[PDB]
């Protein structure tokens, strides 16, 4: 069967994406996990595949699994987000540090990632119309007229998610050991840049759209103030990212 | 902005849906519509009047949800809302009295405590109209405290009193958590209390810091330092208990003290 071929191949992708190698999850295999969700309009074999891995024995393998999960939530078929809701309990179980076991010290990073991913899934449950990177043009195309009162509440939820990303990236930067490169730690910043920029772009477009063309727009000033605060804070994050040679080799850091 | 009569009619629908008997958080877009109304018309009078022809007191969940909605409108509405709220103190008080007791679902004590807190909040804003409803930080308030330390002392004391009200109320809300049910309606009241407590905390911290440099009288401010420390440790515990609530953390960032 070519069906059994497809299942066998995804199993290899998940395995190799979460190997013991202390670096970024192998891109071709993470890419193949993402593609699988689009090809079959289903992520069920992805979640099943991760559950049968020997990933809890090494905290690097657990951390690489969470990076892979994050990327698949971001870029996979929309159903991936829906099917992730049933796996909240399993995702929460990864926040342990049984084996690893703090020789390289990923425990705090694993707990912070699990907290973030559950917060991401909480948002997508509340706001199912979004895709994994909060695309504005995809979001606003689904209806003719959009409620600015829903828009206000949605932005404050996104800003709260932006705060979790900023806390998490700062924790990753603190864990950088001086000599000998931190490629696995730095690789987690790749989807965090994508997440934070996705949020930034949407809030920019939506907050602009909500402003009445003339008048003071007094009601939106709390969002403007928090938007500006998060902008300058995101500039600092992206400046620190642009000075990492390994991170800039993987992605283009947004300007802002 | 629409026709006045038609605008009040649409606001009535928002108030109705926000205060429905569904044991949930007040439906957020309708609470937002109530807040936005005050900015659009530069007046909260329609909101207060709209609440008067919305039956809520027969159902404890509706009454508690109404008090959450009132709290959010006081926080985020046009500044005139706080002034116009003063004439509705008697009515807010009436929501608790005509006593029920516990109630079937146990919102009775939470209702009475929310009314108690909201009256204390309005008492503060009457005495101290320089602040806004959400205690959005303004450095100017600490500058006033530098130049008028007698006034600053009294304002810090009153801020601390309001902080104690929030601490007592949040403790009561946590004690009424039930293992059956998502606790969303109860937890949706904690959200504005966390926001308000932090705003108060930032003001107390900055004003008390500013007053030590200006006056140089460590003996006179010692009671405020003693109370500050106590309230700090309480607030850490409050924010710690909130950190494990996933509905709350999805809506607001908990401060790290």
């Amino acid at each position: 069967l070519d069906h059994a071929k497809a299942e066998a191949e995804l199993a290899i992708n998940i395995k190799k994406a979460t190997s013991p190698e202390e670096t970024a999850p192998k891109r071709k295999h993470v890419r193949s996990c993402i593609v699988y969700t689009w090809d079959h309009k289903s992520s069920l074999s992805f979640w099943a595949g991760l559950k049968v891995q020997p990933i809890l024995a090494d905290e690097v393998q657990t951390f690489k699994a969470l990076i892979t999960i994050h990327k698949v939530l971001q870029e996979g078929h929309p159903v991936t987000l829906r099917e992730a809701m049933a796996n909240r309990g399993w995702i929460d179980s990864l926040s342990r540090g049984m084996m690893g076991e703090g020789v390289r010290g990923y425990g705090p990073l694993i707990r912070e990632y699990v907290h973030f991913l559950l917060a991401k899934l909480s948002f997508h449950k509340q706001h199912p119309e979004f895709n994994g990177t909060f695309e504005y043009e995809e979001y606003i195309s689904l209806k003719a007229i959009h409620d600015p009162n829903e828009g206000y509440e949605t932005i404050t939820d996104l800003m709260t998610l932006q705060d979790k990303i900023d806390q998490f990236q700062k924790l990753i930067f603190s864990h950088f050991r001086h000599i000998g490169n931190n490629e696995c730690r730095i690789s987690a910043l790749v989807p965090l840049v994508a997440e934070s920029y996705g949020i930034y772009k949407f809030i920019t477009s939506m907050l602009r759209a909500m402003h009445s063309s003339t008048g003071d727009n007094e009601a939106l000033e709390p969002l403007r103030q928090r938007y500006d605060a998060q902008h300058y804070r995101l500039v600092k994050f992206y400046y620190e990212c642009s000075n990492l040679r390994y991170l800039t080799s993987l992605i283009t850091i947004p300007k802002l």
